[PDB]
């Protein structure tokens, strides 16, 4: 399995470890990401707001504190980890679904969430506009114990297409996981 900086050539760390609740995929860190080395780092996307609105969080954290995410048992990755910039513009070899389906069957998160349709396309072979929001038929193939899910991008480009539903959803369901957990 890769080491959570892939042997230094990813461009910001995976947040990654056994026992997460959910594992949240982008498709690949913005520049501005990529240089701040964080995550969801232009202020205009709105991933940490939404995090914080659907109860994922206690508080809205800035981009700097992704690693802190696993204390509520989030983790984070990306479809592709050495390049940055908007999906479009990628080269054709970004895209590592099979690295990304690797870290799945080690860790073992209850969930994964592609925070875009494009992420979970690149992933699960089917095109975008056959993905419906929310969580997905379990598929092929996957840790039965681990939910697949796909949200509306937070990217400022879809404020658009963007919809709270299927973020808060997936924060009652964490929320139902991480209680069913406690009881």
């Amino acid at each position: 399995v890769p080491d959570l900086t892939g042997s230094g050539e990813y461009l910001v760390p995976d947040v990654l470890q056994p026992g997460l609740t959910l594992v949240l995929v982008g498709t690949a860190p913005s520049g501005i990401s990529a240089r701040a080395r964080a995550y969801y780092a232009n202020p205009e996307n709105k991933f940490w707001r939404t995090l914080h609105a659907v109860g994922l969080t206690p508080r809205q954290l800035v981009p700097q504190e992704y690693a802190t995410l696993p204390q509520y048992g989030l983790g984070l990755t990306d479809v592709a980890k050495r390049h940055s910039g908007v999906a479009a513009a990628l080269p054709g070899e970004a895209w590592r679904p099979d690295e990304l389906r690797r870290k799945v069957e080690h860790y073992r998160p209850r969930i994964v969430a592609f925070t875009s349709k494009r992420g979970a396309s690149e992933t699960l072979g089917v095109p975008t506009g056959k993905l419906p929001y929310g969580p997905q038929p379990q598929p092929l193939d996957w840790p039965a114990e681990t939910e697949l899910w796909v949200l509306p991008s937070t990217s400022p480009l879809g404020h658009n297409h963007f919809r709270l539903e299927p973020w808060q959803a997936l924060g009652d369901r964490v929320r139902e996981l991480r209680g069913a957990a406690e009881a």
